């Protein structure tokens, strides 16, 4: 994809930072494009994802209820919780809370999700055991941040990334209405707008779940397709940039405009 691998290109330049990238064959798993495929991102939300997947394994197993009820008080809510934050005499379901989760990227939600899968380490062992030795998580929002420089903790690989995505969403890991909820979830979110949706044709499917973190970190993890059915799966990672999000979201747009043009 010369046009594409272009345009990542200038979008590091024009970020003054790291831009990681993959386009994934949805069907046969191939890798169709990519740059800087195994270095270090940190994840951000889009670890949320990988969190409701191992959520739904457990589901899958008998061993969790989508519609388990879990109560929580103030002392729980972290920083952004804007559905958790209404909920605190109702509880929510664990189905509730993916939902939060993925389509609005509540914390609170990621944090309770968290415990119930036995915590960060628990979700990096469900990753390395289905064959992702890259990907891990570490922390729960609001732990203390000791800024350490090239953190290793909460981050991914895009090809790692792009491949986990695949194996959750088509793989046989989980059971086709677990691989159907999950997407469900991630074709509902709603605070993507400005990324690769922005570029989007009508008629096209997409599911996807950003991030966006501290030192300029932004990026997305998509499955997409024309004709409302996904083919393809996207990742895209950036940090480092003193960029305002604005500058983030266009590059991260154009590279999608790019994607979508060479389709």
């Amino acid at each position: 994809h010369p046009e594409t691998l272009v345009k990542v290109k200038d979008a590091e330049d024009q970020l003054g930072a790291r831009v990681g990238y993959i386009e994934l064959d949805l069907n046969s798993g191939k890798i169709l494009e990519s740059f800087r495929p195994e270095e270090r991102f940190p994840m951000m939300s889009t670890f949320k994802v990988l969190l409701c997947g191992a959520v739904l394994s457990r589901v899958d197993a008998g061993q969790e209820q989508l519609g388990r009820r879990i109560h929580y008080s103030q002392n729980d809510l972290v920083e952004y919780s804007p559905v958790t934050e209404k909920h605190l005499t109702d509880g929510m379901t664990v189905r509730e809370l993916c939902s939060a989760a993925i389509t609005m990227s509540d914390n609170t939600a990621a944090n309770l999700l968290l415990t119930t899968i036995g915590g960060p380490k628990e979700l990096t062992a469900f990753l390395h055991n289905m064959g992702d030795h890259v990907t891990r998580l570490d922390r729960y929002y609001g732990e203390l941040n000791e800024a350490i420089p090239n953190d290793e903790r909460d981050t991914t690989m895009p090809a790692a990334m792009a491949t986990t995505l695949r194996k959750l969403l088509t793989g046989e890991l989980l059971t086709p209405a677990s691989r159907q909820q999950l997407i469900d979830w991630m074709e509902a979110d709603k605070v993507a707008g400005p990324l690769l949706r922005s570029a989007l044709p009508a008629g096209w499917f997409i599911a996807d779940k950003s991030g966006a973190g501290e030192r300029g970190s932004r990026g997305i993890i998509a499955a997409l397709g024309p004709d409302g059915k996904p083919s393809r799966i996207v990742v895209i990672y950036t940090t480092g940039s003193q960029a305002t999000m604005d500058e983030r979201n266009r590059q991260i747009a154009e590279i999608g405009a790019s994607l979508i043009k060479h389709w």
